[PDB]
């Protein structure tokens, strides 16, 4: 294995060191606005050195944007699809690539069978590519690493299936910002090469300067470089035909020949495109090829990209008609002429990649290596797209709801095989198909119109609810006797309980568990663990009476605490915001402890008074002019006093201490140590008055943050022996520190209400010595050292928080988990912040046509872990990643793969068992399953199961912790009867392991294996 920690890699570009370096200066270049005026010898090319040029057609369809999914689809995509089949067709030598199966799979599943065998017919011959092969063209910055394989393997699943095609070309000219996660993912899915086209103009420059926008990108931490995947950045501002030809818009733009006028679009450099004829064509020509060779200036082969396309294009018949013939043309002049030394023709991306390797193998080029990302974009100016780290954040919480929820679906349903009957493969599907939808890069970057928003977050809370009834159905199975089970597969056996999602105050959406003497004595509950590891976890769920114990189905006592259910209010008469408590429903919480990929059940009964077990929380309401707060049965009255700072420990755990605002000030770690300071506060960014506004996209603020002004808030502190938790009810954010024992729990209920032009920030501010370093993660796979830099404008100091990030100096580390994804920084020394709403009236001028005003309560939650690192082995200063803590890693999965909580519905559950699991291996801490999917219907006399097993890399800091069992995913099932090594898809096998053992991975790795079972 390699060390992805203590050795530097030598690579020749790395974006860290070129940003320390450039000076981002925006200065007119000419008709290449952010480049320069390119000159070339017209010598270089010659009758035995040629040009050659692929002009790739394209069309950009976005799933979902302006118009939905389904809309987009009936007005435009179903018309390309159909006339690039009879264009295609009837044109052997047009070509045309497709990157969004989503389309397609809608589109051919509609053909009639002549059609489809038409259409298979054009892709075997290769006219026809498919580019990515993903459901979508995902969001880079805040999306998941899961489910950008997730997508990816929905999307060539389908191809594999239908046209027998997988690709290896990657194509991504719209993502806003790109990431190393990327090359990851498609290097070990059997790509070779992928291109990328939103870069910050500089970045463009400067790579174009030296000719390094083809290099092989590896990841930060690979110093062998197994990881390169060879990628190709475009140099211009746009994809579209304008910014696609050469480096003079004005000129390209006559070569979009949708232009003329019967379409409805123009020029804006005012030089109309002319019909190319004999009298014309030697003009047009040498226009055209001066552009071509003015491009191939940037580049080190002979082999030369033109894209060919925009947004929705290659609709029309008569638009085919318009850009091929006069193409053509073009190319019968060029080709014919000597002087030009060009062969131009129209061709696929793969074509493009193979002659460019073609001129490599012969010793034209050699390529430059690089590692890093590409945020914070800019296409201009100071116009910085750090906004839509932040945009629509309901939404970007739901996606990481979902996603744990198509994880534990498809692990809960995969230990069986189903029946057709059960609907199992067809609810997983839909909800898989929802969740890569959102991935798009309109989807999850909170990019959309409203209404497109709203059919997004319909078709998430369909796939959640097919989640639950394949979860409920596959508990019921897993944990019944066998011959007493007896399913309904329409039926609820049980309900899940989710205690952060919608979340409390966003909808009242849990079941009270109502017991009763005179109803029901107990009921059953049961925790899954998707973890491959024990796992203990409190969990808490709704009950009638405050008199219930806990027991395990040994009936053995379990201990637990009884908590009322409060309800924050805006109280729209006395104008606070204050606390009401439930006379009628309590919380109980105790600790689950679950097997690895296990279930665990539990028993809850009521008695008619305190039970031996059951202990229970205090109660204290800070603020000015109290009244009463009754709680029904709950035996401990509600105490009142004025606001005063409040410390609180739990267990051995730190001590917290509070301000009278009901913010956290300092974080003692033990007895004895000091008291960190650690203070949380809320700010606001506004919009400019004059220039440029923010909008859905960027992120253009009127200075640094003003501080929100709080007001006397009304503080509620409960007091328990398992947790304890200070919340505060603050200008749009009821703001909870939650203890149970280790690193707290932050939760915000965010509802920014109609305030116009306003981001709440929540900041963090210690004394932490980080000067201008801190690290944020890319897609939740890893994280990269940021540097904060002054030379550039703060909103370009924004980058994505999709799971984490933290600062240090050489003892002392705060860590910030998160189970959304928004926009953050470090703006200086000791300070973490992170967005938490943005509430917008403007359009930001990228298409949208509407700003941002359609914002919903949102409940954000986080872990906050100070730690001391001085004894932690750590890269040396010049490496370019950073890698969390033991403490730090747990916390993000009790994030993001929280337990996953089963209420059994009827009144009694006959042959019911206490544990499933017990028997799987508990695997060291690093190693995740990240994916358990089983790969055949019920009718395969082969049963294949995959896994995708990834190992993150902890730091090394003097804690003993081992003794732990091998995980070998290939015999977790019965009956094993191969075991293969595969690309993550699944789609390819790479090797026949062994004794049918599936080893584990290293470091920063991961693979995927496939079970093959007999029985
Ligand atoms: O958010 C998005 N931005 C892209 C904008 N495409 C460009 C045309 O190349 C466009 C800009 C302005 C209006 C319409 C279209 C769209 O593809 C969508 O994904
Ligand atoms: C699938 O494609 C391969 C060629 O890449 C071929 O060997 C096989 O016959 C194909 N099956 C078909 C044609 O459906
Ligand atoms: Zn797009």
């Amino acid at each position: 294995c390699q060390d992805v920690v203590q050795d530097v890699p030598n690579v020749d570009v790395q974006m860290l060191e070129l940003y320390d370096r450039m000076s981002f200066k925006d200065i007119d270049g000419g008709v290449w606005k952010q480049g320069w005026n390119i000159k070339y010898d017209p010598l270089k090319y010659n009758a035995h050195h040629k040009l050659k040029v692929f002009v790739v057609p394209h069309s950009h369809n976005d799933p979902g944007w302006i118009q939905t999914f389904e809309e987009y689809y009936q007005h435009d995509t179903k018309h390309i699809l159909s006339n690039a089949l009879r264009h295609l067709h009837d044109n052997p030598e047009m070509k045309f690539i497709w990157a969004e199966i989503s389309y397609f799979a809608r589109f051919y599943h509609d053909l009639g069978e002549n059609k489809k065998l038409q259409m298979k017919s054009i892709v075997k011959n290769g006219q026809l590519e498919f580019v990515t092969g993903g459901w979508v063209m995902p969001d880079e910055a805040n999306s998941h690493w899961r489910n950008v394989l997730l997508q990816l393997t929905e999307g060539q699943t389908w191809l594999k299936q239908f046209m027998n095609v997988t690709p290896t070309a990657s194509w991504a000219i719209d993502p806003f910002g790109h990431s190393p996660t990327m090359p990851y993912i498609l290097q070990k899915s059997g790509f070779k090469n992928m291109l990328i086209q939103r870069t910050h103009y500089s970045v463009k420059k400067e790579l174009a300067q030296q000719r390094q926008l083809e290099f092989l990108w590896r990841q930060i931490w690979d110093n062998k470089g197994d990881t390169a995947l060879f990628t190709h950045m475009m140099p211009f501002y746009s994809y579209d035909i304008p910014h696609t030809c050469g480096p003079d818009p004005k000129v390209c733009c006559q070569f979009d020949f949708k232009r003329m006028g019967s379409f409805g679009l123009s020029c804006p450099w005012k030089v109309p495109p002319r019909t190319i004829s004999d009298q014309n064509v030697a003009a047009r020509s040498d226009l055209l090829v001066d552009q071509w060779k003015k491009k191939a200036e940037l580049y080190r082969t002979n082999v030369l990209l033109i894209p060919l396309g925009d947004d929705f294009r290659f609709k029309q018949n008569t638009e085919w008609d318009v850009q091929r013939v006069n193409y053509e043309r073009l190319f019968e002049h060029i080709n014919s002429q000597a002087h030009f030394n060009v062969q131009a023709q129209f061709g696929t991306l793969q074509e493009y990649f193979d002659a460019v390797h073609q001129a490599e193998r012969a010793g034209q080029a050699e390529f430059p290596t690089l590692s890093g990302d590409f945020f914070t974009y800019a296409d201009r100016s100071d116009n910085y797209w750090s906004g839509y780290y932040t945009s629509r954040p309901y939404h970007k919480r739901m996606d990481r709801v979902l996603m744990h929820y198509v994880r534990a679906a498809e692990m809960l349903s995969a230990w069986h095989s189903w029946d057709g009957m059960a609907r199992i493969e067809e609810r997983l599907e839909q909800a898989r198909r929802e969740l890569s939808l959102f991935q798009h890069h309109d989807g999850i970057t909170g990019t959309a119109k409203t209404h497109v928003v709203v059919d997004y977050e319909q078709r998430m809370q369909e796939a959640l609810k097919a989640c639950q009834m394949v979860m409920q159905q596959s508990v019921y199975r897993l944990l019944t006797k066998p011959s007493i089970y007896s399913p309904d597969f329409s039926f609820s056996y049980f309900t899940l309980d989710d205690s952060r999602w919608p979340g409390s105050g966003v909808e009242d959406s849990r079941t009270t568990i109502i017991l009763g003497e005179d109803i029901l004595p107990s009921k059953h509950v049961v925790m899954h663990n998707t973890l491959p590891h024990w796992r203990e976890q409190l969990v808490d769920f709704y009950v009638s009476s405050p008199f219930v114990s806990v027991t395990d189905l040994a009936n053995n006592p379990v201990e637990a605490q009884v908590s009322p259910v409060w309800s924050w209010h805006h109280d729209t008469l006395t104008k606070t915001i204050h606390p009401q408590g439930s006379t009628t429903k309590y919380r109980i919480i105790f600790k689950a402890r679950v097997p690895p990929m296990g279930l665990a059940t539990y028993v809850l009964t009521i008695s008619d008074s305190k039970p031996e077990h059951t202990s229970y929380a205090s109660n204290l309401l800070l603020r000015k002019n109290p009244t009463s707060l009754p709680l029904g049965q709950y035996p401990e009255d509600v105490k009142f006093g004025d606001p005063r700072e409040i410390s609180l420990r739990v267990g051995n755990g730190p001590t917290l201490a509070f301000s009278e605002q009901g913010l956290l000030k300092s974080i003692q770690l033990t007895q004895d140590s000091p008291h960190v300071p650690v203070h949380f506060k809320f700010l606001k960014y506004g919009v400019r008055s004059h220039g440029d506004r923010s909008g859905a996209y960027l992120f253009l603020p009127n200075g640094p943050a003003s501080p929100v002004e709080l007001g006397q808030p009304v503080v509620l502190v409960t007091k328990g022996k398992l947790e304890s938790s200070v919340s505060v009810g603050l200008p749009s954010v009821v703001h909870q520190t939650i203890m149970r024992g280790g690193a707290p729990e932050i939760r915000n209920l965010v509802d920014i209400g109609s305030l116009d032009n306003t981001e709440i920030v929540m900041r963090l501010e210690t004394h932490i010595d980080s000067g201008d370093i801190f690290y944020t993660d890319l897609n939740g796979l890893q994280f990269i050292k940021r540097r904060r830099l002054d030379k550039l404008p703060l909103q370009a100091n924004y980058y994505p928080i999709p799971s984490g990030m933290f600062i240090e100096d050489a003892n002392t580390r705060l860590t910030l988990l998160t189970g959304q994804p928004l926009g953050g920084s470090s703006l200086a020394s000791g300070e973490l912040e992170i967005m938490q709403d943005r509430r917008l009236a403007s359009d930001d001028e990228r298409g949208l046509g509407q700003g941002v005003l359609d914002n919903k309560p949102v409940l954000h939650i986080y872990r906050l872990v100070l730690e001391k690192v001085n004894n932690c082995v750590r890269p040396s200063k010049l490496h370019p990643a950073g890698y969390l803590t033991s403490a730090a890693h747990k916390a993000s999965q009790s994030l993001l793969d929280p337990l996953d909580k089963f209420i059994f519905a009827e009144n009694e559950w006959i042959g019911a068992q206490g544990q499933f699991g017990g028997d799987h291996p508990s695997a060291r801490e690093d190693l995740d399953v990240s994916v358990m999917r089983r790969l055949t219907k019920s009718s395969a006399k082969t049963q294949r199961v995959g896994y995708v097993l990834h190992r993150t890399n902890l730091m090394q800091c003097g804690t003993p912790e081992e003794h732990t069992q091998k995980l070998d995913v290939c015999h977790l099932l019965p009956n094993v009867a191969r075991c293969e090594r595969t690309t993550l898809t699944f789609l390819q096998n790479l090797e026949h392991l062994d004794g049918m053992v599936a080893p584990e991975v290293c470091p920063m790795e991961t693979a995927a294996y496939v079970s093959s079972h007999s029985s």
